[PDB]
């Protein structure tokens, strides 16, 4: 283990946010303090105002989950806002991390930031390769230049800041709006709506703590400078995957590459079935 | 013309630079308002500097020619500060540019933010089709984020915001330090201490005020939202070019293509051998 959570100062950026909030979740059970800054009294687009909260309460590691998330169509009708909040977002809190001398950083990139047909399963240095998908190319080139700019604060300075590359996430505080863009709970909702009513390609998908639980591995074990990519390993069909999903319900590629994660000894632990029905239910509940 | 200059009042950043100058240097003819600030007096990577002082003289215009730039050892040696500086600039002012509806905008690229290994010559289409250059990768994430935020807000808003792509520049204000990364003063250079001691590959060069020519030009004429190169036109080899510079003192690829800029009816007006002999002599005048 080159560094030890215990002791430290986290901040845990937009830990209101379906990623923010799960690594919140499995922070509660580690000995450090935990701070937070709701979206309403800090904006970290204000490089003024963020730059006074990390400077005053000075944290040994950030973990940036504060971003600008959505569909197809929010990316494609809000490029310049899609682009802005999530680069200036990582600008103003790497910046000042490196300016106070933050221990570790974490900055989240993503999946759908390699080029639109780089060779499957997706190796981390695919990313820059060639061209972005046009329809989210606004958001991928924010991912990437904090991805870069964390890098470069690491080479110059050797600052200890990495990033993580997650895929498809599903579990807890996920969205279940029938605007939703995530297939799973789309899926959910829309096999549910078939049952109640009772008329009749492959991917991935990683549970939220499964990514938390990596994302602090990588805190405790990954010197690095290129980024790591945080997969599932275990890919289903959305044919296979409607199977699933209707066959819990009562009713009648894009893979990356794992090699790095897996050896630092980590792999995720969430079934998909198993996580799937355990989201089922709390649906109901609400 | 879809936008003339005249009646607007138009800031040129970076004004004491090797462009920014000329860009000042064409613009005292214009019948404008011209606007500057001292890098002493306001630094463009402060969000609230910048924001309050773009939204206090309100131009109707913004040229961004304020950047850090340097050889190949500056970049290679301080990423953080090439990625950092520049971005933080295009950011600062594209969103306060954006925020109170200034006019028109012009963003500067650079030749040495194309993908390492693009076909020559290089269309602006080649912009991301590929691999970085790692030397200055850093500066070059810099230059393409802020461009793509330039188009996003483009994009999204109609806010009339373009980026120019240079190739090499010499001229006034140039860099004749020892340690100055620009071969053509570096040949007037050695060549100078050659011929007072008496002891005894094709490339592109651009006039600086052939470039804030374009400039303008692209400002009165370019209402796109794709990057358009300024170029040379005329290339000469580092063979050729030794010649042409050895027989001025007395002594005894990287190509763009400038379609784009060429429909538009723009062509470089001063010739090589015509602006070099111009530099030699005011190198001695000092
Ligand atoms: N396929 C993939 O690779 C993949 C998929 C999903 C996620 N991820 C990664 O995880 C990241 C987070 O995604 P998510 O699903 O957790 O998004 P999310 O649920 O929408 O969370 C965004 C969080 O950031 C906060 N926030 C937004 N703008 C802010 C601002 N200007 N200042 C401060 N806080 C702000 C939000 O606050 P509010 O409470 O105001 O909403 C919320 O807490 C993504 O950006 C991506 O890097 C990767
Ligand atoms: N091959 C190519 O495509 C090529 C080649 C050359 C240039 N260009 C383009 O032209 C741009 C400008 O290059 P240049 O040769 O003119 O560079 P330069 O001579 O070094 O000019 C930089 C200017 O920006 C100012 N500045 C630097 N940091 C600042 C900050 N934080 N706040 C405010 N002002 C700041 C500098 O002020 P000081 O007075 O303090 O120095 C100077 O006025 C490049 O970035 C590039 O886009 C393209
Ligand atoms: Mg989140
Ligand atoms: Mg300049």
């Amino acid at each position: 283990p080159v560094y030890s959570l215990t002791g430290k100062k986290i901040f845990v950026a937009g830990h209101t946010g379906m990623v923010g909030s799960a690594i919140l979740r499995r922070l509660q059970h580690e000995d450090c303090d935990i701070i937070t800054a709701a979206h309403s009294v800090l904006d970290l687009t204000r490089q003024g105002p963020t730059e006074n909260f990390i400077s005053g309460h000075r944290p040994d590691v950030i973990i940036i989950a504060a971003a600008r998330v959505g569909g197809i169509l929010a990316n494609s009708r809000f490029p310049a806002d899609f682009l802005y909040d999530n680069l200036a977002i990582g600008m103003n809190l790497i910046h000042a991390a490196h300016q106070i001398g933050v221990e570790r950083l974490l900055w989240l990139g993503s999946s759908c930031i390699y080029p639109r047909d780089a060779a499957q399963p997706l190796t981390e240095d695919a990313l820059l390769t060639g061209p972005l998908e046009p329809t989210n190319e606004a958001y991928a080139i924010a991912k990437i230049a904090g991805l870069k700019y964390a890098q470069s604060c690491a080479r110059q300075f050797g600052d200890r800041f990495i990033t993580a590359m997650p895929t498809n996430l599903y579990g807890p505080n996920d969205n279940f709006d029938p605007t939703s863009s995530h297939v799973l709970p789309a899926l959910i909702r829309r096999v549910h709506e078939a049952r109640m009513r009772g008329a009749e390609p492959l991917r991935e998908f990683l549970h939220v703590d499964d990514l938390a639980d990596a994302c602090l591995h990588l805190l405790r074990f990954y010197n690095g400078i290129e980024p790591v990519n945080i997969g599932s390993g275990e890919e289903i069909s959305i044919k296979e995957l409607a199977l699933t999903v209707a066959r819990i319900v009562g009713y009648e590629r894009k893979l990356l590459d794992t090699s790095r994660i897996e050896a630092l000894g980590w792999q995720p632990r969430i079934r998909l079935e198993d996580g799937l029905r355990d989201v089922y239910r709390n649906w109901l509940e609400e």
